[PDB]
C-alpha cells in the first residue's frame, strides 16, 4: 500500500518545524486543520512517499506563498468546539507524484460514517519535529464512534457537533497520527476517502479512555473545498 | 545519563495496557498523575532502566496490590484546571535497582523553578501501549515557563495555577513524554529532581505554540507525599 504523507512546517529561528500532517488530495492541494495555520509564519510542505510504512525515494520540499493558505472563514482557534477546523494549502508548485499512489478521495458531501466504521490514521505519532522525514510511518485502526455514542455524557457530551467525527476512545489510541492528520476510510467500491482531519483530543492527551480523537468531518465542507480549489 | 522509566498499566480484556508514566521515587513508590488512576482497575508497573536512551538489560514487571493506589483527596477529574492531579502507587515489592541510576529525588517543599530552566522529559511519546518495554527512550529538553509567563492571557491564562509547572510552548515539543510522565530538572548540586508529573495539554495536543504542557508541581505536594509514604 503506497501513500503520500504530508508534513506542514513553519519557520522559526532559521529552521522549519513540523506542525501538522495533512492529506494530499491534488498534486498541489493539501487539506489540513485550520488550527495548523497562522498566515504570518512562513510555511513549507514536506512530502514523502511510503510503501507500506517504509519511506521510498526522497522527500520533496515545497515553499508556500502567504495567501495560498486558505483557512475556513468560520475557523476560530479560541473555540475548537465550534468546529470548522479545516484549511486548504495550495502548493507553490505541483508535487511530482509518479503514479504509485491513488490520492485519497474527498468523500460524498454530507456522508456520515456508521458506528464502528473501520478507519485508519497514519503519521509519525507527533514525534517528527523537522528535518529528514522518518524512514518509517505509523498507521493504526481507529473505528468511528457515531455522534449518538460520542455525545454520551461520559464521552464527549455536549462538546461535539455533528460536523465532527470521533474515532477511538477505547484500547486502541489515536496517538500514531499527527495534529491535522487525516482519518482515511475505505469506500464501498474500495477507494479511500479522507473522512476527517484531526482537530482535538482530551486535555489528558491522545489515548484517553472515552475521549476519542475528534476529527473535522470533511464531508460537511465539500462545498467550500470545491469552491476554494476552483477559484485558485 | 541514567533513569528508571515507569509504565503504569491497567488490565482490560485480559491484558495490560500502558496508561501513564511516572517517577520511581523510592524502591517501592511511584508518583504519577491522579487522572491515571481508577481504583476499580487492576494495575501493574513495568520498570526499565535506560542509559542514554537505551534499555539496560530487561524490564521488571511488578503487580500493584488492590488498595495500593493513593490519589490526592482534592483531585477532581471534572476540574483539570483545579489542579491536585497527583497520585502515589505503592509497588507490591521493591524494584531491583542494582546501583547505576539513583532514584529521582523529590524537590524541596515549596521549590519553584526559574523561567527557562533546562528541564527534561523522557518517555515513549504515548506510542508504547503495552507488551515488552521499548528498547529506546525518547528524551527532550523542555524549558520551564514560569507562572508569570504561563498565566499570560495568550498562553494558559487563568487555567494554570501556582501549583502547576509549565514547560515548552515554543519550538521544543513535549510530545516525547507520557501522560503522568515526569519533568526532571537538574538541581544546583548536580542531582536530578522530579519537579512535575504531566497533567494536561492543549486540545490541539502536545506540540502547540503558547500552550506548554502543564505538569502538577511536585513541590506543592511534599507534605501529602511524605505523609502517605510514612503511613503506608
Amino acid at each position: 500500500s503506497w501513500s503520500w504523507q504530508v508534513s506542514l512546517q513553519y519557520e522559526k529561528d532559521g529552521a522549519f518545524h513540523h506542525t501538522c500532517g495533512g492529506s494530499l488530495i491534488a498534486p498541489d492541494w493539501v487539506v489540513t486543520a485550520g488550527h495548523c495555520i497562522s498566515t504570518s509564519r512562513t510555511y513549507q510542505v514536506v512530502l514523502g512517499e511510503y510503501d507500506r510504512s517504509v519511506l521510498e525515494g526522497s522527500e520533496q520540499v515545497i515553499p508556500i506563498n502567504a495567501g495560498d493558505l486558505f483557512v475556513h472563514p468560520l475557523w476560530n482557534s479560541n473555540c475548537v468546539a465550534c468546529g470548522n477546523d479545516i484549511a486548504l494549502v495550495k502548493l507553490s508548485r505541483s508535487a511530482q507524484l509518479g503514479d504509485k499512489v491513488q490520492l485519497a478521495n474527498l468523500p460524498p458531501a454530507g456522508d456520515i460514517l456508521p458506528n464502528e466504521a473501520p478507519c485508519y490514521i497514519s503519521g509519525w505519532g507527533r514525534l517528527y519535529t523537522g528535518g529528514p522525514l522518518p524512514d518509517k510511518l505509523q498507521q493504526a485502526l481507529l473505528p468511528t464512534v457515531d455522534y449518538e455514542h460520542c455525545s454520551q455524557w461520559d464521552w464527549w457530551g455536549i462538546t461535539v457537533k455533528k460536523t465532527m467525527v470521533c474515532a477511538g476512545g477505547d484500547t486502541r489510541s489515536g496517538c500514531n497520527g499527527d495534529s491535522g492528520g487525516p482519518l482515511n476510510c475505505p469506500a464501498a467500491d474500495g477507494s479511500w476517502q479522507v473522512h476527517g482531519v484531526t482537530s482535538f483530543v482530551s486535555a489528558f492527551g491522545c489515548n484517553t479512555i472515552k475521549k476519542p480523537t475528534v476529527f473535522t468531518r470533511v464531508s460537511a465542507f465539500i462545498d467550500w473545498i470545491d469552491e476554494t480549489i476552483a477559484s485558485n
